[PDB]
């Protein structure tokens, strides 16, 4: 019989990832498990049909169930309501999950020992904690549409002096202007989660921002967190060996390239975003990434592909060229997904079948079977062969196979 | 020697003061007679003059066109309480590049001996950093509690105004923060980006987050794409070269998978960030060029990319050997004089500032650099003192081949 997971929060995405993720129950985890899922269609049209009303339900449900596993998302521009004829152009998913979920997002490469990378120092991981709030993912920007004045302005509740601040004169013609934000509370989340996770793995960590620049802003998020390292983990972090630093991003994205990998990297929410896709085709792919929300309940997690949904490869798809899309990122937050779901429940069945669902991965590519991107990898772009690689659908077969021998052993 | 003209100079701080005067002392006016305009956008000169020597350093370059300057500090708190400053000064470059205008153009300084740390970079990536706007020109500050920050629109001509909620803090506080652009600024970005691609011959890149600042980095976007469809698209396709749209977070993982060869037109932030990562992806921070092309088309401002460098000052404050790369900041003269010399017709700097370059590049290939380009080589764990040589050792060393080059010819 079928392990008995539990519940989980199912959300379904987009083009490519859509497909692969459908692929991924059906060849990987029904046949295994039996779970209680919960499913949220985000697929661009029913968010459409549900006026995104469908995203905060799925947020909720993570909120109930501790568990959630996310499938990419389109997050839609002008051309995008073309395309799909939208109502509206509607806000990024993951930033309405996220900011109602809150959180660190925690990042991280998925390492083949077959597969070079493309930064020649990284022999030890770099585990990029992503600041889930706020800031450019919860802003409010606008045109402008000729001469004017863009002020922002402070009201407390507390009837004491409203300050207005003026941001530009537009003294001819127009542009653009934004107001973004964050909170202390988050804010505080955010570092202690990331001293946290440095003292777990017992790694340095870094903060970066641009606090010579953004002095009050970006100086903020530097000074909560060597208050709350001062105050709470400096004799935990001497103890292990390890320091903590606060860098210029500028500084700090060198710092990295140069490094050997082995540290905890707390970054905003924007160059979080920016960084762990720079980080992830460093390693090799962003095919080959972990990403999971932490919230500071410590309880709840939503894992999902770091990746979007490969609007490109779809194109592809779409006019019958045959692809070879990586599926590992999208399968690992499955697998992490159904880590914690276990380690709530503490199933040891499911533990070992999410475990089993990653060493599958592993090593069916160290073993010489993989996608186009991996295959790259190794031989360098121009020397790949169709003969190096298995197409999209060939690598999901390729797994299942080896899943199901790996689990049937196991059993026997 | 050579009369170059007129040329504006701005002094910096920390690492980047000491080899600055190194190399004017050396690499320059032993060559070279100047009508310098000197300004010292020293920490303490900038505080001295209530930063008014930062405006005046900016009003100059206006006047005379060419600006050469080095890496100055930024003040935060810890600066304020290290140099007892009055205020909270400004990033001088930000001041500059507000007055100006125009793009940052910023590539690495390649040596056929140096290992990068990103193995698929055979050809180079420049970077067009929108120079205006944005986080570098932002009104930010801290939420003291409870309330709601609001960002309005006044229109010039009397017309409604608008108000939207940027956030209404219901528990605590934050911090808050307004920036904005300029559209004859983005056009202007977007002219010199389709141009720097013609003139290189290489396709042309954008990276916005425009999915998420649907408003805000979609007008990058579609006033890229309106100049593109209407000036540069057909001189494109005749190079047979293309240009892209990309989100930034796609964009910086095809840089790092590519072979480079290509113009990656930044917003100012990314800019900024990439450059840096792109620098020390080729080899070093100490090894990029930096130039801030104004958009009359005749103004240029060059500098260093990186900073001053202030960890290796601390060594050097207590008695310690330091092996700081100064080529970068050796470049922003050579790269200020050689537009000196093209907008003079001034056929003998050209060369000298060429001679300059090359130098430095021969050098280094010549088995003589600093401890950061000897760690690309041999890796940093087993790098020894003999491998390269300290800032001095290398200062002097170009100083005997600058020479010998120059006599030559
Ligand atoms: N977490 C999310 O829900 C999320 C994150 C990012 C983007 N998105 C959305 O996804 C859509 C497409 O965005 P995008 O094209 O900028 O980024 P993307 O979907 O991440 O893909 C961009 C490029 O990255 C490479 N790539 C990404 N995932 C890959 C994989 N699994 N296997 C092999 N290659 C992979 C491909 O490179 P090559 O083309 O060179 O082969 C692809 O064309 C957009 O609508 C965006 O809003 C969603
Ligand atoms: N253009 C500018 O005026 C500018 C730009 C950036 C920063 N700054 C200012 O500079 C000050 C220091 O900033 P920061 O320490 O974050 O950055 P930085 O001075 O650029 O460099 C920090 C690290 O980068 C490496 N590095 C940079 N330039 C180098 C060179 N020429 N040769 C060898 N190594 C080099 C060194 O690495 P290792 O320590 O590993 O040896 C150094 O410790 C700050 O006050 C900042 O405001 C100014």
């Amino acid at each position: 019989r079928k392990i008995q997971g539990g519940s989980v929060v199912e959300m379904q995405g987009d083009e490519m990832t859509r497909i692969i993720w459908e692929l991924i129950k059906e060849k990987l985890i029904l046949p295994y498990v039996e779970l209680d899922l919960h499913s949220y269609d985000l697929g661009i049209e029913n968010r459409d049909a549900t006026n995104d009303q469908v995203t905060k339900d799925a947020a909720e449900a993570i909120k109930k169930y501790n568990v959630g596993v996310k499938c990419a998302t389109i997050t839609p521009d002008e051309k995008r309501v073309e395309e799909f004829k939208l109502k509206q152009m509607w806000k990024s998913p993951n930033g309405t999950i996220r900011n109602i979920l809150g959180g660190t997002v925690f990042r991280e490469a998925i390492i083949c020992k077959n597969i070079p990378r493309l930064v020649t120092g990284w022999v030890k991981p770099i585990i990029i904690g992503r600041h889930a709030y706020g800031d450019q993912y919860r802003a409010t920007d606008f045109v402008v549409p000729g001469p004017g004045k863009v002020e922002i302005t402070y009201t407390p509740k507390d009837g004491t002096q409203k300050v207005t601040y003026m941001v530009h004169d537009f003294e001819e013609g127009g542009g653009v202007a934004m107001g973004m934000y964050n909170q202390d509370k988050s804010i505080e989340d955010f570092a202690h989660s990331s001293f946290q996770m440095a003292l777990s793995k017992g790694w340095p960590l870094y903060l970066s921002t641009k606090n010579t620049i953004l002095k009050k802003y970006d100086g903020r998020f530097k000074d909560i967190f060597q208050e709350i390292y001062d105050k709470k983990y400096k004799s935990q972090f001497e103890a292990q060996k390890i320091c903590y630093e606060h860098r210029l991003i500028d500084d700090m994205v060198a710092q990295a390239m140069k490094s050997e990998g082995g540290f905890i990297w707390a970054c905003k929410n924007y160059d979080g975003d920016v960084q762990s896709d720079s980080v992830a085709q460093g390693y090799g792919s962003l095919g080959m990434m972990t990403s999971v929300l932490i919230c500071p309940d410590g309880k709840t997690v939503e894992a999902e592909a770091a990746h979007g949904t490969v609007t490109r490869h779809y194109r592809m798809y779409q006019k019958g060229q045959e692809t070879s899309t990586n599926p590992i990122a999208s399968i690992f937050a499955w697998s992490r997904g159904l880590a914690h779901r276990a380690k709530l429940d503490n199933n040891t069945e499911l533990s070992f079948f999410a475990k089993a669902l990653e060493d599958v991965c592993i090593e069916t590519i160290e073993a010489g079977f993989m996608t186009k991107d991996l295959a790259a990898c190794i031989k360098g772009l121009p020397n790949v062969q169709r003969s190096d690689y298995l197409n999209t659908f060939e690598f999901m077969d390729k797994l299942g196979e080896n899943l199901k021998a790996k689990l049937a052993q196991a059993k026997l």
